[PDB]
């Protein structure tokens, strides 16, 4: 589990959406496993504008944040889990490290701010949803 609180915006990943951010819903795309919902008090993260490719994540399942280089936003296939069928997720990042299905949601954070969340894993590799190009979370 976790989440970005931004502005009056939060972030999820898609599968673990509430109710509450269905009725509240601003944008969702399944092929990238994100969800925004309104919020009505402010949060506090700030989202990085930047192409960092080296950062720090929240791993849940080893109550450790560890330090990992990253690949580029891109599409890759995934295999199939309890939530989708197997498809190509688009904008996922992947690294090095270790990932299991609750650590989803756990931040990537670099110098700039929040890079994205933990959405995918397996093999020794964790994977990343990017938050970087949704440039409408800093306004409004
Ligand atoms: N973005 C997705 O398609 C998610 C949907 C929910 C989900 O359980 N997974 C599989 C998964 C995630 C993290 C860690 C591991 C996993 O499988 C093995 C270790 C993929
Ligand atoms: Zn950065």
């Amino acid at each position: 589990s976790g989440a970005i609180y931004v502005g009056n915006y939060r972030v999820v990943n898609r599968h673990l959406a509430t109710h509450n951010d269905w009725a509240n819903l601003v944008w969702e795309d399944s092929s990238r496993d994100l969800l925004v919902s309104s919020t009505t008090a402010q949060g506090c993260d700030t989202i990085a504008r930047c192409d960092c490719q080296t950062g720090v994540y929240y791993c849940s399942s080893r109550r450790k944040h560890y330090p990992v280089s990253f690949s580029k936003p891109s599409l890759i296939f995934v295999e199939a889990s309890e939530y989708y069928p197997a498809r190509y997720q688009s904008h996922l990042m992947l690294a090095v490290g270790h990932s299991e299905p609750g650590d989803c949601g756990g931040i990537l954070r670099c110098q700039h701010g929040v890079v994205g969340i933990v959405s995918t894993g397996g093999n020794g590799l964790v994977g990343f949803a990017d938050v970087r190009d949704l440039l409408w979370l800093d306004e409004e």
